[PDB]
């Protein structure tokens, strides 16, 4: 089997992307965030506190046919930038893109944070991470990816996503249209239950690349590329009046500038982000201070290759037994 769903940004700025899943019997269609930094999928519904719901979409399991109560299941997550949610647990058919999964584990919400109830274009997340983060106690859960894997033709799953365009999600193929040249595949490591992987080096505009070995994390459910401090002052330095601003909470920039891209290294293949990738825009409405996109992972303990340096790419989650990432330009 294969599906393919299209990921759409939730805002001008691509802040985060969301993709159409149906849950349950008939049907619930919920708009999820599809993050290879994570390994649950949950959901606001029908037993989310009321106060903290507005204007999602809400999985009900008393209207599904095939939802089953997981008894005594219950989970709680906490994510890099401080939110959190946590519930209860229920089996349910799920499908993505025409690929069908029965029996999913669907973490129901009964509290989330506030970034999520602010957010009315996120129903909940989609995790793809490796399963050994899952959340649900005293009986982890697989991810979707996971259920799905035997029956899909090839264990794979790539993000293509869009700058400031949709993209689209495929599970159980590469699609040999959606790049260009070769995919260049490299070792990953499972040991933290992440898509962790080493890069090469990098390279700030025209400049020449620096080789030297980046270890960070896959994850489509980070908006930013964090790197280390080192390697984020060099490429800032290039782009006069750049500062990091502790009030802020990174590197601004004048919004009049022009931004030089900046290059990341996969073996001896190397992916190009474009300048104006790295603008995240005015810091608040009517600012000319902006707020860039590459930020220093400095005390987050980890580098982290977020959607801006993954939308450069078409990317190839390699789920088989000796998981690999590949990266291919588009």
């Amino acid at each position: 089997s294969t599906g393919s769903a299209t990921t759409t940004p939730i805002d001008s700025l691509d802040d985060a992307y969301i993709t159409p899943v149906q849950i349950g019997t008939p049907a619930q269609t919920l708009n999820l965030d599809f993050d290879t930094g994570s390994s649950d999928l949950w959901v606001f519904s029908s037993e989310t506190t009321a106060s903290e719901v507005d204007g999602q979409t809400i999985y009900t399991p008393s209207k599904s046919t095939t939802a089953k109560l997981l008894s005594g299941a219950t989970w709680s997550i906490s994510y890099g930038d401080g939110s959190s949610s946590s519930g209860d647990v229920y089996t349910d058919t799920v499908s993505v893109g025409g690929l069908t999964v029965t029996g999913q584990a669907v973490e129901s919400a009964k509290k989330v944070s506030s970034s999520f109830t602010e957010d009315s274009t996120i129903d909940g997340l989609l995790g793809l991470a490796f399963s050994t983060l899952n959340t649900v106690s005293p009986t982890q859960q697989k991810t979707f990816f996971d259920n799905a894997k035997a029956s899909l033709d090839s264990p794979v799953f790539t993000a293509d996503l869009g700058y400031h365009a949709p993209g689209t999600y495929n599970f159980g193929f590469i699609d040999t249209t959606a790049y260009t040249g070769s995919i260049t595949y490299t070792a990953v490591s499972t040991k933290q239950g992440f898509w962790e992987w080493t890069s090469t080096g990098y390279a700030v505009g025209s400049g020449t690349f620096k080789s030297t070995s980046i270890d960070g994390i896959a994850d489509t459910g980070t908006t930013l590329l964090y790197l280390p401090a080192t390697v984020v002052s060099a490429y800032w330095a290039q782009v006069s009046g750049a500062k990091s601003s502790s009030s802020v909470g990174g590197y601004v920039f004048p919004c009049s500038a022009t931004l030089p891209s900046f290059t990341f290294g996969v073996g001896s293949a190397r992916i190009v982000i474009p300048g104006d990738y790295i603008d995240f825009g005015p810091i608040s409405t009517g600012s000319s201070s902006c707020f860039g996109g590459i930020q220093s992972s400095a005390g987050i303990g980890i580098n982290i290759f977020g959607d801006v340096a993954l939308k450069a790419a078409f990317v190839v989650f390699n789920g088989a037994t000796t998981p690999t990432l590949g990266f291919a330009s588009k």
